[PDB]
């Protein structure tokens, strides 16, 4: 799967918000262009002069995640991050020159990123009370990976110091897309895990945080919630639900040509993270089939 790639498993079958630092700090932002940022801005004003409503918004950026040795005490996860926007974003990553500012960024930085707004993403594989994954399908009108599958998530805008605040709203943010989204009550959804982050190699390179959350309703309740918001209550044209047995062997089937890299990351992430069992119970022939 070249349109996706690993940068972080997280260990103990994922991470809590507790178990994770952040250090957010200007030296974690993106380079400035060699051109200058003058190339993002003209980028910008012609995109304004065709569609005026537009708005920039500010976005975490992601410079690199460091795991603690296996099985140690304390904290298990260091997130260096800096910040960026939707505006930086369009200009780098969006662009058609994004290959070319990668090039560069190999060449002055041994950093194929430096050049890149990379902002931070959020995923959930999210499981119902009668075992399955939730799935919603995109609208064939956007622009990014249109009519293909997703998983529930967004990009989270800002408001171990700093950083444990920063923590928070990651999780918090997950959350809050699956409550605005799927129109479930907060009250349904336990504490998110962090499973690991996956790159999106089809936008230069970006990185999505995927996460696992579990809701007490069956997928019958969770389908009533988000169709009796009605058309306007989701961006996404439907949902649907593939028991958590069959996610298993999900990159084996035609769905698979239909998932966006993001969701293609979280599925990932749960078969290794929470699926494949370590254990002899577990592991058993009957509970886990072989091929
Ligand atoms: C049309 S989209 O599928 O929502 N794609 C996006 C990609 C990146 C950003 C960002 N973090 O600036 C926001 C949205």
């Amino acid at each position: 799967d070249p349109e996706v790639t690993l940068l972080l498993q997280c260990p103990g079958g994922g991470l809590p918000q507790e178990q994770i630092q952040a250090e957010l700090s200007p030296a974690h932002d993106r380079r400035p262009l060699p051109g200058g940022d003058e190339a993002i801005t003209a980028i910008w004003e012609t995109r304004l002069k065709a569609q005026p409503w537009l708005f920039d918004a500010p976005k975490f950026r992601l410079h690199s995640a460091t795991l603690a040795p296996i099985g140690s005490r304390g904290p298990q996860l260091l997130l260096r991050l800096g910040l960026t926007s939707y505006r930086d974003f369009l200009g780098t990553n969006w662009s058609s020159s994004a290959a070319w500012l990668r090039q560069q960024g190999a060449t002055d930085w041994g950093d194929t990123q430096a050049y890149l707004a990379d902002p931070l993403g959020v995923g959930a594989a999210l499981a119902t009370a009668d075992d399955f994954l939730v799935f919603l399908r995109r609208s064939r009108q956007v622009a990014e990976a249109p009519g293909l599958v997703d998983v529930p998530g967004g990009h989270p805008e800002p408001q171990d110091l700093a950083g444990q605040l920063v923590v928070h709203e990651l999780f918090s943010s997950v959350l809050q897309e699956i409550c605005d989204e799927v129109n479930l009550p907060l009250l349904t959804l336990s504490q998110p895990l962090l499973l690991g982050i996956a790159r999106n190699e089809t936008s230069a390179g970006r990185a999505s945080a995927e996460f696992y959350v579990q809701c007490s309703l069956t997928s019958e309740q969770v389908r009533k919630h988000y169709l009796s918001g009605g058309p306007e209550a989701h961006e996404s044209t439907g949902i649907f639900f593939v028991e958590t047995q069959n996610v298993r062997r999900l990159p084996e089937t035609e769905m698979w040509a239909e998932l966006c890299p993001s969701a293609k990351g979280a599925i990932i992430l749960y078969n290794r993270v929470q699926g494949s069992p370590t254990g002899a119970a577990l592991g058993s022939p009957a509970l886990l089939p072989p091929l």
